[PDB]
């Protein structure tokens, strides 16, 4: 990923974009009842907490484009992955505007809470308008697709969320590159069934985990993996992607019946962005707020791991590479041990910065005891060991519960945390509930007891 040029949006006929300057995150009723060290992320250059320029920091994620062409290894990776996806009979048909907007089996309806994007954000019009849950009115939308047409600019927003102190002092705030409602609808029509196929098949055939339900899926993973597990973290995955990785992605799409509309991939790759008063053009880099970002990032991860393996171990048998990705997160396996540190080295050559799994200091062996996927561990249940517990650390839950963005959603926010929390065991869960109930707001909440959660879990399989 690399910014080719940036300049004043007025110079090119674009309206300044208004983004709230104040966070919506305030201490919650549980702020002092639990521990935590995270604060809201910097949303402006004027934040007293800053210890370096904001703009330089938020955009430093674009480390550049390391590779230019798709080499021999990448091409092989493409053939293999595309070969696997082939076995899913993915329906190559387009998706009718109705299903793309209000969803169908395998695909959820569009989310009304996220930015409608340009030009709407600058016109003040929102999603509530165009979309009618019970109506299913294509008309208004359909009309808009002719008036403004696809392939429109991406509105860049600073993600309003909790970050470590360092990420606050270093302006390391994440940005949200939002796509126009028009594009989201288009792509969902173009790829709609690809998404559904992926959502309906989390595992090692799609090599994807998007759309999965951790409570059920965790018990299926161990069986799918090969003997030896390997993993690693990516630093700035999305922004590090070079155009070549997008071409490889198009080759996969073409090979499975979507060559028809691989142009859509070109806009993710070479893209136009609006941020505040400035406008910029980026070469490479997966935008964080487009339709499919998650799935396309996972597909690219499947090509990356394959590529690094072929480049480092001539003779490797990709048929026994069992991996599952969720964007940049990944959990992989092979019948034989491999040198992650070595693989990370080849990774640099492809423009990927890979480091020991879970901020380790060195690349150590990956086990079912220390491996994490989506910040969650895998823990077999005491009573019935064949059922696996996705275990989110309590630290994560503690940090989250200490803040709020809307007191109206306190019931839902805490309930959600409870559904992640109990997998840590009855003792821990009850200590968690106790503290929640040690202040008025908590005592008024309708929270599930351990037993109720555990019994429900057992019956869900
Ligand atoms: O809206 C956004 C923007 C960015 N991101 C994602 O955040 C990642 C970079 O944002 P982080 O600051 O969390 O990235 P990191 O993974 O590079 O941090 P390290 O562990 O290496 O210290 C990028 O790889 C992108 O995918 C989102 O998930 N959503
Ligand atoms: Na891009």
């Amino acid at each position: 990923g690399e910014i080719q040029w940036m300049r004043p949006s007025k110079e090119v006929g674009y309206p300044i974009i208004n983004a709230p300057s104040k966070t919506k995150l305030e201490p919650s009723a549980f702020h002092y009842v639990f521990e935590g060290v995270k604060e809201p992320a910097v949303l402006t250059k004027n934040d007293p907490r800053l210890k370096t320029d904001f703009e330089e920091a938020i955009f430093s994620k674009y480390v550049g484009n390391k590779i230019t062409e798709v080499d021999e290894y990448m091409k092989e990776a493409v053939d293999h992955y595309a070969g696997q996806l082939m076995s899913l009979d993915i329906n190559t048909e387009q998706m009718c505007l109705e299903d793309a907007m209000y969803g169908t089996d395998g695909l959820e309806a569009l989310d009304l809470s996220t930015s409608a994007g340009y030009p709407y954000v600058a016109m003040g019009k929102k999603k509530r308008d165009i979309l009618n849950k019970q109506t299913r009115d294509t008309k208004e939308m359909q009309k808009l697709l002719d008036t403004y047409g696809i392939n429109l600019p991406l509105v860049t927003y600073v993600k309003d969320e909790l970050r470590s102190k360092t990420k606050v002092e270093q302006g390391k705030s994440r940005l949200i590159e939002a796509s126009s409602l028009n594009d989201s609808v288009a792509m969902r029509m173009a790829f709609g069934n690809l998404y559904a196929a992926f959502h309906k098949n989390p595992g090692v055939i799609t090599g994807s985990a998007v759309g999965c339900d951790p409570d059920l899926f965790w018990s299926k993973i161990p069986v799918l993996m090969e003997e030896k597990l390997f993993a690693f973290d990516y630093t700035g995955y999305d922004a590090s992607l070079s155009p070549a990785w997008f071409e490889a992605l198009k080759m996969v799409l073409e090979k499975i019946g979507f060559g028809d509309r691989v142009d859509y991939i070109d806009y993710l790759n070479h893209s136009h962005h609006l941020y505040k008063n400035k406008t910029y053009c980026v070469k490479g880099g997966m935008p964080s707020g487009c339709s499919g970002t998650s799935i396309f990032n996972s597909m690219i991860n499947n090509l990356i791991i394959r590529t690094l393996l072929l480049k480092t171990y001539k003779g490797i048998d990709l048929d026994h590479l069992k991996m599952i990705a969720y964007g940049d997160d990944v959990i992989a396996s092979y019948p034989h041990e491999v040198d992650a540190s070595l693989l990370a080295q080849s990774g640099k050559d492809y423009g990927l910065t890979m480091t020991p799994a879970d901020k380790s200091a060195t690349f150590e062996t990956v086990t079912w005891e220390n491996v994490t996927f989506l910040k969650r561990f895998f823990r077999a249940d005491e009573k019935y060991p064949f059922l696996i517990h996705p275990v989110m650390p309590m630290k994560e839950i503690h940090e989250s519960i200490r803040w709020t963005k809307d007191p109206r959603n306190t019931q839902d926010h805490v309930r959600s945390l409870c559904l992640l929390a109990w997998h840590n065991g009855e003792e821990e869960y009850n200590k968690f509930l106790a503290k929640i109930r040690s202040v008025p707001i908590g005592r008024a909440l309708d929270l599930p007891e351990y037993s109720t959660l555990y019994d429900r879990w057992l019956d869900s399989f």
